[PDB]
């Protein structure tokens, strides 16, 4: 043809949006698609110019307040002593995978340390059941087959009192994701962790309480939750073939790329 | 009375309303505030269950999407490289003020560098001008009269190309805060940089380029554009006394103290 080198293909499969459909040679086809994704770029700035991520967490969030969780925004850089009391001791390997800033404050990798906070101060003033929820950015040093992001953006929302069975909670979540519109299989012996799966992709692992860390945080009460990454929902959703299309990038914009 | 001691006047503070308006001892005056305060949780919980800073974001949104601006979502850990290509050098004083991450990495003080990425990068497929903004955390260390925050939320438009002159500027600037109800008096040799006032509190410096650091980014061109933060704009929209009110925390929720 020649056959495209592995760079080439490297270069045009970046200018691949996954609704895009031999002979040519690279220079034709590179220039194809450089105009195409120009073209969806000057699209999105006329229409709409909304980002994903942003416009996912807005609709996460009218979801959500719609039916009773209240909207956190807590604290992106907590202490480490939070880390340890959710059960990372120093010990743990996880224990590295933290990013670490000063010798007492560090990059929450989850929401939960500061749920935890608000279900406790929370209860003192609001009526049962509790409902609560935050989006917001996450932290994890990443090895292996990283089809992780280091800097995520998690959903984490969970109930507390009444209604706290593995049945409301499949409900929510199931709610939830058909809402988005996001095909999804849920699998699930005792301390209750549900795993809801798209293809052999994790979305989420969920939690039916009470568990034992509870105790650590003042809790001692019953609850469920779940965790999600907005990230791979959009992976998903879009069926953006790698997750770094759908992360806060200087290197693609609603998984178009910026590199033109 | 006896007099109030200094702490329990403090804590008194802590639970109060700026709209809340002597003799009664410390427990009772306490005890009247706590149940306002609960009842002002159960309001919010009600009925709008939206965060302050995650509310002002989305309303902020609104109002530049709805005029031409792209929305942005870069990265919050940025490389330390960028930093110093924005002119604070190992040397400078603010280069201790950054709370870095690994020998590489560090937290974005503000959202310059990522925006001047994104103005390069999408010179070469959008029509002039280009409109551009990012509402998002950034990270300072402070000293002194902290009447700083370290975590703070961020908003940073910007436009390149036709129409960058000190007149719009300030037009964009007048519409925005008109818009969201606050007031503000703009301030003014050449570098021209504003300067927007609250009271006796900076509410943002503007900037109208091109300015000689452009070409470290690979701009050359002209552009306007302001920076703002939202705990700011939220102290003063709600007149909390103290920024702290308005920041993410574990200790208010929308001005309220969660330590009832």
């Amino acid at each position: 043809a020649p056959a495209l080198t592995k760079s080439q293909t490297d270069r045009l499969e970046v200018l691949l949006n996954p609704k895009d459909e031999s002979g040519k040679p690279f220079r034709e086809l590179e220039s194809e698609l450089l105009s195409r994704r120009k073209k969806d770029l000057q699209q999105i700035y006329a229409e709409e110019r909304e980002n994903y991520l942003g416009k996912l967490e807005r609709e996460i969030t009218r979801f959500f307040v719609d039916r009773g969780f209240l909207e956190i925004k807590s604290p992106i850089l907590i202490p480490l002593e939070y880390i340890e009391r959710m059960g990372i001791d120093n010990d743990t390997e996880l224990s590295k995978q933290i990013f670490r800033v000063d010798k007492n404050f560090c990059l929450r990798p989850m929401l939960a340390p500061n749920l935890y906070n608000y279900l406790r101060k929370l209860d003192r003033a609001l009526p049962d059941p509790i409902k609560i929820f935050e989006i917001g950015p996450c932290y994890r040093k990443e090895s292996d087959g990283k089809e992780h992001l280091e800097e995520f953006t998690m959903l984490n929302f969970c109930q507390m009192g009444s209604g706290c069975t593995r049945e409301n909670l499949e409900s929510i979540i199931t709610d939830f994701l058909n809402h988005l519109g996001i095909d999804f299989k849920i699998v699930g012996v005792y301390g209750d962790t549900l795993d809801v799966m798209h293809g052999d992709l994790e979305l989420s692992s969920a939690v039916v309480g009470p568990i034992p860390l509870d105790r650590e945080w003042g809790i001692d009460k019953p609850w469920i939750g779940a965790g999600f990454g907005l990230e791979r929902l959009l992976k998903v959703k879009h069926d953006f073939k790698n997750i770094k299309r759908a992360a806060r990038s200087g290197s693609y914009y609603n998984g178009i790329s910026t590199n033109l």
